[PDB]
């Protein structure tokens, strides 16, 4: 008789973690399609509300997506990887971000995170991390004082909302997913 317990290995790697709060979790029937992605959100949203969901930490590491919670570091939300992200996409807002992994064979879950103010940061990571390396921070801001200032041209819209659009557009389909048979002749 003696008691004895056993815990796994800590991994530690270059990840960087983003302040969004935890509507739920919505299972979908395709991996594709924002009729369905977008159908999910909304489906949580319904029954909790914005303060209703808990503010927790998206760790987004190379290739990884890990949801941790505030109240602790260890507590795991959500273990997700890039992998295994089948689709990904913003929601009718651009303050909404969803995305579908793979939970097995068929069946799929897909996430939903609130960013604030806007996904543009956190989607432009998820997406980016298929690839690989990220630009992230471009760093060209807005000098303030202009020179030339009395006509009409250049236009005064943010970098950030041209993007957020595409995903609420398009989309991001992971490539390395291509377990399906959807390859025309």
């Amino acid at each position: 008789g003696s008691s004895g317990s056993s815990g796994p290995t800590p991994k530690t790697e270059l990840v960087q973690k983003f302040r969004v709060q935890y509507l739920g979790m919505l299972p979908v029937d395709r991996p594709v399609g924002m009729d369905t992605l977008n159908s999910a959100i909304e489906n949580l949203m319904t029954s909790s509300s914005k303060e209703d969901w808990p503010s927790v930490n998206m760790n987004v590491a190379d290739a990884t997506v890990t949801v941790i919670s505030e109240k602790n570091e260890e507590e795991v939300l959500v273990e997700c990887r890039v992998r295994f992200l089948s689709f990904m996409g913003v929601g009718k807002d651009v303050h909404t971000f969803a995305f579908i992994m793979d939970t097995g064979n068929q069946r799929f879950e897909c996430h939903v995170f609130w960013c604030e103010p806007n996904a543009a940061n956190v989607s432009e990571a998820v997406q980016a991390a298929c690839s690989g390396p990220s630009s992230g921070i471009e760093g060209r801001g807005s000098s303030g004082s202009s020179g030339s200032s009395g006509s009409s041209g250049d236009a005064a819209v943010t970098p950030e909302e041209r993007h957020l659009s595409k995903m609420q557009q398009n989309g991001y389909e992971n490539p390395t997913y291509k377990f399906f048979e959807q390859m025309q002749n």
